[PDB]
């Protein structure tokens, strides 16, 4: 299952762009696509997203009567429109796939390599802004919400390696995707998460990110992001 999304531009301040996001090996019909943006160097930011076969869709409260997505269901297309750009709006917007496995019927996403737009704050759960050890250890990183968000909603956690796009490490707090090691788990309690990594790797160095949707915004909401160095000591 494959995603292409068009090609990095740079727009003047005032023009508004429009990206895309083609999905492949299928259809497109059962899923949802979201978007989040990623200013060069900060975290992750939703925008909105979209359900194809309802044709509904929901925007960031920032972002209100700015961002306008839209969906070509014979073409397996989702789109993306930004008007009014400003330099802030400088970043790599990421296309999400998420929804359903056929068969196996558990959550799964798949984010696109992203589209880097140049031109020329909003709620986040709070997580420690690093952390560390050698290899062999453990450690763990904390994700604090509120109520409206971790108290009453799933939470997952993202890994994110320099220069590339978030991949899901957890899912529905606790489960694990194919292909993650058991090594890594998580837990969430009341209004707090938590991701815990046995056995700590050199390649588990990267930036975690925590994330939930909350009820109050009726948007989905991701944390300040963990920078975690493994200690080749
Ligand atoms: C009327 C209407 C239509 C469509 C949507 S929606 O596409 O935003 N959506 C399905 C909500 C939702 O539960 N999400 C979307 C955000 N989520 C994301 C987004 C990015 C990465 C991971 N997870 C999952 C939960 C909301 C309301």
């Amino acid at each position: 299952v494959q995603l292409v999304e068009s090609e990095a531009e740079v727009k003047k301040p005032g023009s508004s762009v429009k990206v895309s996001c083609k999905a492949s090996g299928g259809t497109f019909s059962s899923y949802a696509i979201s978007w989040v943006r990623q200013a060069p160097g900060q975290g992750l930011e939703w925008m909105g997203g979209t359900i194809p076969i309802f044709g509904t869709a929901d925007y960031a409260q920032e972002f209100q009567g700015r961002v306008t997505i839209t969906t070509d269901e014979s073409t397996s297309t989702a789109y993306m429109e930004l008007s009014g750009l400003r330099s802030e709006d400088t970043a790599v917007y990421y296309c999400v796939l998420l929804g359903t496995t056929m068969v196996t019927g558990h959550y799964f996403d798949y984010w696109g390599q992203g589209t880097l737009v140049t031109v020329s704050s909003n709620f986040m759960l709070t997580q420690p802004p690093s952390a560390s050890g050698t290899p062999g250890q453990s450690v763990t990183i904390s994700c604090s919400g509120s109520g409206s968000n971790i108290g009453n909603n799933k939470v997952n956690w993202y890994q994110q390696l320099p220069g590339t796009a978030p991949k899901l490490l957890i899912y529905s707090n606790n489960q694990r995707p194919s292909g993650v090691p058991d090594r890594f788990s998580g837990s969430k309690s009341g209004t707090s998460a938590s991701l815990a990594i046995s056995g700590l790797q050199s390649e588990d160095e990267a930036d975690y990110y925590c994330a939930a949707w909350d009820d109050g915004l009726s948007g989905y909401v991701f944390g300040t992001g963990t920078k975690l160095t493994v200690l080749a000591a």
